[PDB]
């Protein structure tokens, strides 16, 4: 669960969004009279009408990620 | 759980938007007459109309995450 | 749950948002004459209509999370 | 739970939003009627209709997080 | 819970909000009626119609966090 | 539950807001015939239709935080 | 131009509309580059999105119009 | 232009409308690089969006209208 | 330009509308870079959202109009 | 321009309107870059929302108007 | 112009409205780098939000109205 | 500009308006740069929010007016 970057030393980027009546949920729990709903997010979740990632990593770059789940 | 990051040394960005009438939800819970609603994010949400990450890491850099669950 | 980040020595950003009858909800639990609602976020939400992340890490930089649940 | 940076040494950052009757909530529990609610929000929470992070980190910069949750 | 940063040596940031009937609610509980609502926000809650976080660290910095919660 | 930073030596910064009929709640409990609310907020919270936060940290800067809840 | 009415002695209704994005023109001369634009009405003109008449004359009535146009 | 009307003697109703965006144009002359414009008007012209005309002339009534134009 | 009227003797209504952003025209002269204009009115121009007439001319009535227009 | 009227003798009613944002405009001369204007109006001009008539001319009334324009 | 009227011998009503942000222009001459502007007005013009006229002329009534117009 | 009237012998009401930010005109000349402007009114202009007249004329009246211009 352990990320590491080390670097040593010895353009545009354009998004354009033009919405008109954008209605956006993310993790969203919509019910009515329900008895009981279970939710467990815990990843990583990007939601949007315009999700864009650009250069995400440029240098040393790490990223990690780690969920369980034990009911037993 | 550990994340480390180091550096040793010896453009334009842009994001438009032109929203009307918009709408965004989060993590949301919504409900009516429900018994009951378990909800348990704990990772990474990331939500909305114009969501951009440009240049996430440039340098060295590191990101990390943990999540669990334990009911037994 | 450790996070370090040591640097040694020896653009234009632009975000731009033209809303009208903008509406934004982050973590929110909304109901009428329910029992009950259990919300337990605990992790990193980021929401909105004009979402920008740009340049997260520029130089030596460190991120970390750590979420948890038990209830035996 | 600890974070540490240490640096050693031997442009135009532009945001702009024009918004007519915008509406923003943060952690809301909005109710009527209902027997309980719970909420337990301890993670970090960025919510708005113009929500940026520029240059989150430039030199040595550290951020963590802990959250935890027990019931028994 | 420990957070250190020390630095040894040896532009222009612009937000811009015109806005016409805003309505922001930060950490809120809106009731009416109810037999009981709990609320434990003990995090970091950031919410607002213009919300900009540029340059949050530049030289040495460090940035810290802890949250808990037993029931039993 | 300890910040420490120390410094050895051996811009514009521009937020303008033009707001008309703007309405601001922070930390709120809003309530009307209610047996019971519990808000026990702790931690962090920066609420407002301009929150701006330039240059958090320049020079040696440490920050920490901390909460807890027990009931037993 | 003549016009006469005479008269001599000796229930449920319902009109609706539902109309969303609705652009009505009535008399209309829309161009460009030109020289010369002459509009003369003289008759009865009715523009709307629900131009309704009911029960119109009970008794004697004259909608009698005349228009002429001399060009030399 | 001769217009008569004369009389000798010896239940529910419901008009509705629900128009979102309704833009209504009644007599118009719309140009770009013109001249000579001329607009005469001598009749009888309603214009709106919901234009309604209930019951007229129970008894005698003249609607007579009469124009000209000369243009030597 | 003769009109009469003579008249010799020896329920429920509802009218309803509920516009949003509606932008109404009645007599229009629109236009760029011209040199002559000449707007002439005179019958009977009625405008507005809700252009409601009833029972009109009970006995007697006369909207008798003329108009004339000459050019040398 | 001759109008007569003569009279010889020997309920629930509702009009509503519910308009946002709503721009009306009469008569009207937009115009740029001009040199001659000219605006006559001699007949019956109603502008408005709510432009109600509600049992007019009882007995006997002339609405009679007349109007001229000579130009040489 | 003659006009005339005579007469011999020998209920629940509501007009209601609710505008927000109601812009109303009766008679308008709106222009830009002129040089001759002419407004006559000889008849009966009525502006308002909410112009309403209800049971005019019980009797005998004139509303004779006469214009010109005279340009060598 | 003849005009007469003559009569010989031998309920509920309601008008309501709540109206927000209303900006009214009645008869307007607005212009830039203009050498000639000349404004003659010699009928009946009634100009307000809520222009109401009730009732009006219950024996004889004359609302009469005439008008002229003469330009050489």
């Amino acid at each position: 669960v352990v990320a590491a970057a080390e670097k040593t030393k010895q353009g545009v980027l354009y998004v354009g969004s033009k919405t008109k009546e954008g209605v956006v949920h993310g993790v969203a729990t919509v019910a009515e009279k329900t008895k009981e709903q279970v939710t467990n997010v815990g990843g990583a979740v990007v939601t949007g009408v315009t999700a864009v990632a650009q250069k995400t990593v440029e240098g040393a770059g790490s990223i990690a990620a780690a969920t369980g789940f034990v009911k037993k």
